[PDB]
């Protein structure tokens, strides 16, 4: 987080660009080319605005017109790409949810590498969303750790970045290790607390004296420590503590590097961090994993869809 990359358009008009998607729909087939350019070209913000104006000039709900008109992954990437901002990962953990069990994958995916700022703003916006509170909904469709290091995590509270109390890290680096690797079992309750409530320049110290100490990066004991979904986690958690957008880089090569997509990572974490830091991750993309995003996209993805991905970098 530092720099983005889609921005707001200078000297936008609303009124024009509603214009713009009404000729570009209106009738048989639809200037797919003209949709994707556009919506593209603006911030989230002016896309909330060109539904006023296109609401107000046609008494019509854009949404469904791209819905009803637009097709497959292009189609989700555009809804995906519509709704609000501030709206945005509340409207995907809903869906993750609801119904059949629970997506663990975009639980751990969102809750681990967002800010305490950013899931006080998930947890209310949800709330008022959907009526349910997001740590009931969390607790209803998960188990046992899991649970527990989610629901940690959505109590937002971890602490500030002070001076470092190098005695703390050195105690909370030997908590760790003899909790891990020097118990017969490992206590992942410690584990929880401690990558739950540190500051995280707190942590990336205790990472690196752990290291110091055990010979084991955290990552590796944490490897040989734990199984199901607890690993996810906490290896997500981890991750996040050293660089947030590194984690989501390393999410989004693994969407793509196989015999196919997930889409819905893929589109996910690109359309969400647009406006936040994709810049960063694909700076990460191309020093830790070898192919630049652009070049990864482009291979893995396809026609309408892809055009409009690869001009989201």
């Amino acid at each position: 987080v530092l720099r983005g990359t889609v921005t707001d358009f200078p000297g936008f008009d609303e009124r024009a660009d509603a214009e713009t998607l009404r000729k570009a729909m209106k009738g048989l087939g639809t200037d797919e080319e003209s949709i994707l350019t556009l919506l593209t070209s603006r911030s989230n913000a002016q896309r909330q605005e060109i539904s006023a104006a296109f609401k107000t000039l046609f008494g019509r709900d854009l949404l469904d017109d791209l819905k009803s008109e637009l097709t497959g992954k292009f189609q989700k990437l555009i809804v995906a790409l519509m709704k609000p901002s501030r709206l945005y990962d509340a409207y995907e953990l809903k869906h993750a949810l609801k119904g059949a069990g629970t997506n663990e994958k975009v639980l751990t995916e969102i809750i681990a590498s967002r800010t305490p700022e950013e899931l006080r703003a998930i947890k209310q916006v949800y709330e008022e969303e959907y009526g349910s509170s997001l740590e009931d909904d969390v607790v209803g469709d998960t188990s046992g750790y899991y649970q527990r290091m989610l629901v940690v995590l959505l109590q937002a509270n971890r602490d500030p970045d002070a001076g470092i109390d190098e005695a703390q890290v050195e105690q909370d680096a030997q908590a760790l290790f003899q909790a891990g690797e020097l118990k017969w079992g490992t206590d992942e309750e410690k584990f929880i607390t401690i990558f739950g409530t540190r500051s995280v320049s707190h942590l990336r110290k205790v990472f690196d004296k752990y290291m110091t100490i055990s010979g084991f990066q955290i990552e590796e004991t944490i490897d040989r420590e734990t199984s199901g979904n607890l690993e996810q986690l906490l290896l997500a958690v981890v991750k996040s503590i050293r660089s947030i957008p590194a984690y989501l880089a390393e999410t989004l090569y693994y969407a793509m590097k196989g015999a196919g997509t997930d889409d819905h990572t893929l589109i996910r974490v690109m359309v969400s961090r647009s406006e936040i830091d994709l810049f960063n991750i694909r700076k990460e993309f191309r020093k830790n994993f070898a192919t630049s995003l652009y070049s990864m996209i482009k291979g893995d993805t396809s026609g309408d869809y892809k055009k409009a991905l690869l001009l989201l970098c």
